Formats: C-alpha cells, structure tokens, sequence
C-alpha cells in the first residue's frame, strides 16, 4: 500500500504560510485557502462580516450577545471546507508507516483553526461565549495517524508588518485580535507538549486557582471562565468532557515550528527540511492516491480562487 | 467481553418519546438499563439562556417580517450549536468504549433521548424549510456529524398528524411541525434507500419538481437528498458544487450503517413501552473495548442525567 | 533569570553531526566529541578495543561472554564524559521558559547514546547481554526540562558512503553494526512518539507474541529477549522496572529529525531552522550562564582534542 | 501526607547486617515495616551467572598472575554493573514517590539491604585498591550515582578487625576485607567532612604521602578524596583533569545531604537489633508524593524481596 504524507500549514494568519506553500508535479498536491467558499459559496464576504462585527462590538454599537451569535455562525462557514475535506479523506487514511512517500498532501490549515483556535481567540476578544468554543471542540474530528501540523514563529513587530501588507478581503488590521490569535497558537503548541509529556488537566486543574509546561501556559487556562463553572466553582461535567476530548484530539498531533522571520525562499527550504521528522501513513486502498489527488485538485480549482 | 445495547429514541417532538423511554427504564433492573435524558438544563441555563424560547421567538419574528432571513439564520445556526453540544460531547467520550457488533441479555442497555443527527441534521433541515436557515449551514452541520459507531440503533416515531397536533398542543407552530415531520419521514427513507444500494450521485438527475428497515428502495425524491437541490448550492453548469456534493457523501456514509426502527406512538404510554420493548429484540448490540467500560458508561449516563436532565 | 537552549546532536555516527555542528561568540558554545578521553584519559584507544572485540567475536576467536564483558566495560568509559557533564549541569537547569535565549549550548551527543543506543546495538550484534543494557538504562539520568535531541535521517547507501570516508581511530567499517545502530535510533524515535501518544508498554506487551507506532516498532521489542523472561514467559520484575524507567526517561524528550542528505551548509541551516521548535529553560542562578560557558569551553579544550 | 522512613543498612560484608535487619523487621507490625533484601538471585541467576564467585575468582587469578590488570578490570567493571542493577532500578522507581523532609510513628518504614553507593562507589573503590579496577572506571561509576533523595539515612557498621575476620571466616581474602573496611571508614569521614563545610578543591593541596555524624572536621587525607590522587588522573601540570575533578564534585554533592549513622556490630544479634532500633529515632523521615504511594512502595519491596531475595 502506498504511503502518504499529510502536512497542515496552520498558525496565526499573516506570517506567510500562503507564500511558503506557494513557492513549490504528481507527487505533491496543495489544498489552498478556500477563499471563494468564504466570500461566495458558503455565504457572502464571511471575513468582512467577522471583522465588521468585532469592530461594532468594540465601538459599542452591538452587544456581546449579538456579536457571539454572528461570530459562532460565521465560524461554521469558515470551517466547512476543512470539515468536509477531513470527512471524505478519513476513510482513505491507514496506519503509520514508521520513521519517499507516494503522495505528499500539503494543506492550508487544519480543522482545529476554525473549530478551536479562531473561536478561542474570539472568546478572548469578548465576541464568543466559552460554551460555543467547547461546542466546536466537541465536534473536532478524530485525530488520524500522521497528523502533522506546522505552526509559525515570528516576532510580533515583524508579524504586524507582514500582516499589514497582506490583508484579506473585508479584513481589518486589529492588533488586539493579532495578540489573541498569537496567544492561542502559543498556548496550542504548549498544550500538545503538555499532553505528550503526561500532563493530566484534571489533576492539575487546582493549580489555576492556586518536565512539561505549567497548565497555566496551556489552552486549559482559557476554560476557567466563570460561565463554565457551577456556583461552588466546579467545572460542569458537560464542559469537563469537552476538555477530555480536547486532550485526546490534541495529544496525538505532531507539531512542527516554522520560523517565518526569513525570506520566502528560506521559509520554503525551512518547511521542506521540517518534513523529515513528519509522520507518514499507509492509504487504505490501492486507488486512494488518485482519489486524494482529484479531491485536492478539485478543491483547489473550486475554492482556492 | 460484556455486550452493550445502545438505543437512541428520536423523531419529531410531541409524540411521547420521553414518557415511553422512562416507562421502559422503569421495567429493568436498577443497573442494567440507564437513561441519557434530554439535556434541558444545558439548553435553558448551562450552554446559553433559554435556547428553545429563543429558537421559537426568532422564527415568529421572521414570520412577522420583524427581522430578515439573514438575521434569523445567524440565530438559528448558533442556537443549533448549543442544542447539539451535549449529544456531540457524549458521543465523543463514549466512542472509544464501543467495540465491534455482536448480534441481535446484554450487560448494559443505554437508552438515549435523541441522537446527534437530531441537532446536526433534522432540526437544521426543518429550519431550512422554514426559511430560517441556509442550506449551506445545514450541510456544514452534516459534515460535522461524528462517525457512526457500530450498533447505532435509532428509533423514530409514527403518529397521525391530527393526533400529533393534538398531543403537541398542550405558539403551536404547525408549519414547523409539518417540516419536522417531513424531515424525519425523509430520514427514514434515506436510510432505507442507502441500505438498498442507492447511490445519490447516480440518481441525482432523477430529482425535479415511511419505512426505515423494510420495503422496496425509495425514489431519491422521497429522501433527504431532494432538499439540497437549492439554487444556492448549484454552480453555473447546473450541478452541485463539489463542496456540497462531498457533504452529501458524508450524509450517505453516516446514515447507511445505522439501524432504524419505527415505533407507533398512536397508543397508550404502556402500549408504546411494550411496543418499544418488542422492537429491541431485532436491534444490534456491540462489545465494549475494556472490561471496565460498563461502569464508566453507567457513571457517564448518570452524571449526564443528574447535571442536564433536570 | 536568563534562558538557556540545550541541543543534543545525536543519532548514528557517520552522517555528519560533527561537520554540521562545526560550521558555526559568547551566545553559542559547543561541547564536542570527547575523543581524547576515549583514546587517552579514560583508557587506551577505547574505540579500537570495541571494534577489535566485535571482529574477534565474529571470527570465533573469543566467546559471546568474553565480548560482552569487554563491551560493557568499554561503554562505561565511552559515556563517562556525558554522564559527568550531565551531573554538574543538572542543578543549573530550571523550568521551561515556554514557546532569543541568553545561551545556546550545543552538545555532541546525549548520555543515552552510551547508556542506551550503543549498548542496545551491541546487544543486536551478540556482544552485550540484555541485562547489561537494562542496567545502563536504569542509570540514565533524570530527563531535565528542555531536553532537545536531534536525530539524523539518511538513506543507508549514502550513510555507508559517508561513514566510509570518516572512520574514527581504531574503528572498523562494519555494515552489520551500521544496520544495528540505524535500527536502534529508528526505534528510539518511534518510542518517544509512542510514549508521547499515550502508549503503555505494559498494556501492549502481549502484542509482541501475538495513533501511535505499534509496540513492535519501538525499543520495547528488543527486551523480549529470553534472558529477561521467567520459565512461564513473564518478564522478571527487575527488568520490567527498568522498562518503566526507560519510558519515563524517553517520554519527556523532544526529538527533532535532521536530514543529513544534503551539503554541510544545508545541514547547518537545516539544524538552525530546527531550533525554533526547541524548548528553552530558565537557569537556577544568575551566575549559571558563565559557569556553563566555562564548563563547556573547559570540556572542549580538555577532551575535544 | 503519610510519612516514610527509609533506612539503608550498609558497610563491609560479614558484620551481621542481614541478621540485624531481619530481627528489626520481625518486631514491627506486618505492614508498617518492609524489607528490601540483598538481591542474591539477581546476582546468581537473573543478571548473570554466579556474580560473586566470578568477582572472587578474578581477583585470585590476578593475584596469582594468571591474568593481567586489564583483564581483571574489564571483568570487575562489568560485574559491578550487574551487582548494582537492582539497587539502581529500585531507586529510580522509588524516587518519584519521595517528598520533602519532615522531621526526626511514621506510616511506613523501609529497611534496605544496602544502598546504590555500595555498588557504584564502595566496592569499586575497594577493587581499585586491590589493583583489579582503574580509578577512571571508579569515577565513572561515581558520576552515575543517582541524585540523593531527601531522608537518605545510611547505617554503617563498626566492628574490630579480629572479630570481623572471625565472623567473616565462616578464600577469606583478608586484603579485600582490609580494603573494604578502609573504604567504608573513608566514606563516613567524607560525609562528616562535607557536613562540616569541607571543600575538596580548597584542601586538595593538603594531600600527599571513624565518625559520620559527630566529631570535628576530618583531614582530607582521611576521606575518599585521597584515593583519587592517582597518576592516571593527573595532567602534566600535576593537577587533576577536569573530567575527574567534576566526578569528585558529584561525589561531594551526592554524599553531603545523606544522614549517616554508625551501628556497633560487636554484640549479640538482639543487641545489634535494639542498638539499631534506638538509632532510628534520630533519622530523617520524608512525606510521600501521592496518597497511594505507601501501598505502591510496599508492593515494590515485597515484589523485589520475592523475586530477588531468595
Ligand atoms: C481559519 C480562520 C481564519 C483565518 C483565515 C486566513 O485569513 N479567520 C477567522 O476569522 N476564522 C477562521 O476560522
Ligand atoms: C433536538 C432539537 C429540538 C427538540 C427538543 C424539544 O423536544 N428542537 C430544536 O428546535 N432543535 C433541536 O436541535
Ligand atoms: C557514543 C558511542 C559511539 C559513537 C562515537 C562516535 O564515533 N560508539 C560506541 O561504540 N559507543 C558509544 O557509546
Ligand atoms: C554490594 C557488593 C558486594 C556485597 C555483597 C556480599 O554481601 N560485594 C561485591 O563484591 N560488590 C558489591 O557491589
């Protein structure tokens, strides 16, 4: 059975993933940003709606409840392409191969960006309830073998610079959102590591009110929100179970950090040198490769412009 | 390994589902049958404030022309996320304990008040027909439906519309009642169609202009695939965009391995109970993954019930 | 408190770590190969003794028992510099910093090379008992925070080529040893991953006789050796406890794969791009940096030529 | 948290250590005192074949001039790895359960038949004096001595040489007996020296040409630091190579936080027992890290005893 290498380029937007993936006929396929789905297919100018809603919340034109509704609804549209892609690809993924590959599938983001990271950042911006965030978490697809996710590293000033000259249709340069999104992804990397080193959120939970990251430097800190706790301060079981799922989904992910503070050619090599430690899997059928190729190419043609 | 029987009682609201279930639970030994109730407390307090009231108020507002379709859709989509939360989280923590199928007593019987598809497919689809939700959002929810675990037995209910209207009326939105009844009828036909070898892609062109585990193969027009022939999902060449076509592939995959049964609610509560009890005999059981899965499952259900079912 | 980045360049010898580390005044210090300790200080031509002993075992001049004694004794000498370095450095290492660093300490190998990997490979060459290997494992120092280890990737033919032109004093080009050492390091990488993904050796033990690597692709397979089992096939508790330590020591390590199938400049950049995902720690005293620098420079001056 | 008392009975062999320990264990309740015996079975069968016999045969062979110093050193080094295995593995799995120090009854008392330093320092050092081990290998073992956990109470024994020779003689290598007695005397002085503020680096130059927890500061020449002034460890400038100097730093660090006591074995078994029992009163206890650490520790000790102590 042929081998496959899946690479999910994620992290905060505005550092250069697009460029980095771009600089790069049958052995590698690229599933690009589904901008057409966000701007036309799924709804009308989804990014624009998102930034306009936060801006109005900031100005006091709408309430926090109004914003959260908009924001929750918008995230469903944003993640759609990722969720549908994962669902049809799942059955074709077999078990790990071990320490080249028939096919290399490079994706522009993983489902957790839309189901965990963006929503968590919006929660930090006061435009999304923590219950909605855990509801998206509860819907995160099972982590399949060989789930390699590349997160970016970049000093904030440089990030702002880079983000400013590459704004998306309807986007507004919001420094508070940049900080929130950067904080979530930093916590994300720490969480995977925490979990991989044996961290148990239920055992360390008490430390939030008192060789691995401290629970306070992981995504678990965000869920100490008062909306999720009973009158005695205990976490409701519904949410505690959602955190159990988060732990299980994140733990088996393989995280790779890509330094974006270099030229596009540097990033390109950087990324390519990073693939040697990535985990490959076998496919389930002999005709899985071809199907995967068409899926990816069809996705790109229809949603990546 | 000990065996497990999971039964999800679902279908349109107002038929007597909850009553029936509690009567069934009351018959069995204290610990060989557990109930996972309707998470009303999560819907009224924990996830958000009064969700059902908000859903109904939004629709009414839309009907009166006090808000736009867009305004309603954003509220319905967000409300549906909250509505489905408890079902999704329960399925996610139960998943790992479910083993392979065994055969048609068992160590434990888990009766559930609805299945994830109620909140991720059925209500959203009914709201799409009510004009308070977009077809794109409905398909987004469909794509998020968790993998269907082995031994997924779903009991849907049958009941004459005049009796249902009567039973339900003590708002009483009759248009929504008709829409949810139609959606559940489509659902049963969809499973049947899929189990008889039906391929939506092959029959798609037959579109234009119930029994779940018995009968001949239904026409595609009598299944859920007909709801998605909306102009929003169609490209300039007439066919469905691939994004949406893939969502329909997920829908087929998720519903084809389920075991659906129809329970006639047009009888007394005790009749319903005994009818349901008889139906369990042809249902599929599964093994559990660990020896301590049973206890864990009981605790999960009891915990759920205590915190969210009142 | 200043931050520190420790980088242990390890993996099978002969791929180019030396060159890679070499191509690279106060912010980075290099602790080189302690060749002088191996050839003179600790004993006389230790590498030579090692390869001569295997060769004689292969030719049938000495017995397996004779070889194991020599081999065990030799490994104590080989690891000495690493073990003493770790022991005096331990107290200065604080907790993780999180997602530049005051000091970057690049080492030529980590204690597990001499206490786990080489011995395991020699066990595979029939020149070391499995009990001795688990005895070295039991002596592996506690895994401190920020333990980043770089392992190399390189196709076998290329490795042989590279190994052939860079033989060490007294070394003999042994293809059976190359395979054994390459196999151990491949299993090592799989083991860390297995452990990080929740793998439990005691739970999966039964699979050796019947989203993570299968236990059969980890270092645990090597310890199914008959010398370690009781008459009923059970693992003796002494050894089972040694495997518990292995799991604990390996699990919190951060592994990074460096592709050595490129020019030295490529490897150098490759390695440097790999540092962005490495874990940094705080030191315990304000004067820890300076002390660390002198230790490293003193080590280099006395043992690295 | 429950408290724990760990006592390592060590010192030269042939003084009555084992007997004394078993008498002490026999006094306490069944489960408040557990014994971790000498792992003879690991030394005779499990780790290798007959290790002690091999050690003694090698030395004899060396003495007779039937093998070289190099041949003996390779065998002694490898034998010492096997000898220390069970102590090292036990310390590694016990470590995580040990908490901070409490004060001078406790939930559990663990009596050990020797400590890791016996196999990683004392015997190797004695073999160095016997010419069957190199000083470099001895220092390699020293560098591998595990971090000294809190509440490390070590009981060393005192006994006149004529009585010891008598007690030990039913080979009888008197040179080895003298070497091991000297090493243990040096050890006690080393701890004392370190606890009185002694700095080997400051006093190194005083080298040329017992009581563990009492008395004045011993001279460096009466401590273990004197054994390492060997020509093999000295650079051309006269001083120690840094590699070896760092090994001595590890030795100081490891022995300075230990609590050493001297037990007089020149009395009857019951006298020894009561003497030992009285000594436990000034020993340091520690808390355990988890509430279930006690049971785990008991099982570990019982398992160890069953598998390796006969
Ligand atoms: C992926 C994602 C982005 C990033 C898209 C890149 O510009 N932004 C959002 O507001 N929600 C999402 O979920
Ligand atoms: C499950 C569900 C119901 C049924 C709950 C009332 O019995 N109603 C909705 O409006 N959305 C849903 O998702
Ligand atoms: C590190 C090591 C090497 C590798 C040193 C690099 O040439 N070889 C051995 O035989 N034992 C060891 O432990
Ligand atoms: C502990 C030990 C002993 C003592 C065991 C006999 O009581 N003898 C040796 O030769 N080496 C050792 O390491």
């Amino acid at each position: 059975m042929p081998t496959l290498l899946r690479v999910y380029i994620d992290g905060p937007h505005g550092m250069g993933k697009t460029t980095t993936t771009q600089l790069l006929r049958d052995d590698i396929v690229y599933v690009p940003e589904p901008m057409t789905y966000w701007r036309v297919l799924g709804a009308s100018e989804t990014i624009a709606n998102i930034y306009t809603t936060q801006h109005r919340l900031d100005q006091g034109e709408i309430s926090a409840g109004d914003a959260a509704v908009v924001m929750t609804s918008a995230q469903i549209t944003m993640g759609m392409p990722y969720a549908v892609t994962d669902a049809v690809l799942a059955p074709h993924i077999g078990g790990e191969a071990g320490s080249p590959p028939a096919l290399t599938l490079i994706f522009d983001r993983h489902p957790i960006a839309a189901l965990l990271c963006y929503p968590a950042a919006r929660y930090l911006m006061g435009s999304m309830t923590p219950q909605a965030v855990l509801a998206f978490v509860a819907l995160i697809p099972p982590t399949l073998p060989g789930t390699n996710i590349v997160l970016g590293a970049l000093p904030e000033d440089r990030h702002i610079d880079r983000l400013a000259k590459r704004q998306r249709p309807g986007e507004r340069l919001d420094l508070a959102m940049l900080a929130a999104i950067r904080r979530v992804y930093g916590l994300l990397a720490n969480t995977v590591r925490y979990l991989q080193c044996g961290g148990s959120w239920r055992e360390d939970w008490g430390q939030l009110s008192g060789p691995r990251p401290h629970i306070g430097d992981t995504l678990f800190t965000l869920f100490r929100a008062p909306e999720l706790l009973a009158p005695n301060g205990d976490l409701y079981n519904v949410f505690a179970w959602a955190l159990d799922v988060l732990a299980k989904r994140l733990r088996s992910m393989h995280v790779f950090i890509l330094d974006y503070d270099q030229s596009p050619a540097g990033c390109r090599d950087a990324l390519l040198q990073l693939t040697s430690g990535m985990v490959q899997t076998h496919v389930t059928t002999p005709g899985s490769i071809p199907t995967i190729c068409d899926l990816a190419r069809t996705f790109a043609r229809e949603m990546g412009e």
